[PDB]
DNA sequence: TCGACAGTGAGACA
DNA sequence: TGTCTCATGTCG
């Protein structure tokens, strides 16, 4: 495949077109089918005098057996379904690497965001590729002792692997944009350790 | 608790 | 003067 290869200092990320147009529209129409998130009516659950929150308006699917932690409380992904398979086997085949997890987002329109933020490396191996689906919206790397800024709109079908060190010394964003009033659906795939 | 996003002020430009 | 973008406070 055709790669952009987005350098700087510890950043190295890479983006290409994953699916094509037709295929792209058709995977976003069964996403928005298919794709089960957590409504966040309930919202926290209390151990043991600790509160903990509880996932929102997001969805996770991996292999079975597998667990991953959120605020404390381990919890189990849905089984994969067949377009996240397909989607999933897509990526493994243009990197070469294997996932046994994703996390799925929505942002309904420009004013769903994301605050600056750098993932959880407690429990990852490996790259962390993201696939996007509906409206293009702009991601932005920001260097944690700041140095420049990165700008890369996600656009429909798209993949963004993010290779070490990206995430260690790089907080990321997506940032509000008014004038986007369309949804987008985006796709993190991980690959949970079993240690 | 502490994660998601509400709230806010400064600065741009329309 | 109004709306947008950028970069601490709240609460379930
Ligand atoms: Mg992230």
């Amino acid at each position: 495949m055709s790669w952009r290869h987005i350098r700087a200092e510890g950043l190295d990320s890479s983006y290409t077109v994953l699916f094509g147009k037709a295929e792209a529209d058709e995977i976003f129409q069964e996403l928005e089918k298919e794709v089960e998130y957590f409504t966040g009516a309930l919202a926290r659950v209390q151990v043991a005098g600790k509160w903990h929150s509880v996932p929102r308006k997001q969805a996770t699917y991996g292999d079975a057996g597998l667990t991953y932690t959120f605020s404390g409380l381990t919890l189990s992904p849905k089984p994969w379904i067949p377009v996240l398979e397909r989607i999933r086997d897509h990526v493994s085949g243009v990197t070469g690497q294997t996932f046994n997890f994703v996390l799925i987002n929505r942002y309904k329109d420009g004013s769903d965001h994301i605050c600056e933020h750098r993932d959880d490396e407690r429990e990852l191996a490996s790259p962390i590729a993201s696939v996007s689906f509906g409206a293009s919206r702009d991601f932005v790397f920001r260097h944690k002792d700041s140095v420049a800024v990165v700008r890369l709109p996600l656009a429909h079908g798209s993949l963004l692997m993010m290779n070490h060190p990206t995430n260690t010394h790089w907080y990321h964003s997506l940032p509000v944009r008014k004038k986007v009033l369309a949804p987008r659906v985006n796709l993190t795939f991980r690959k949970i350790l079993l240690m």
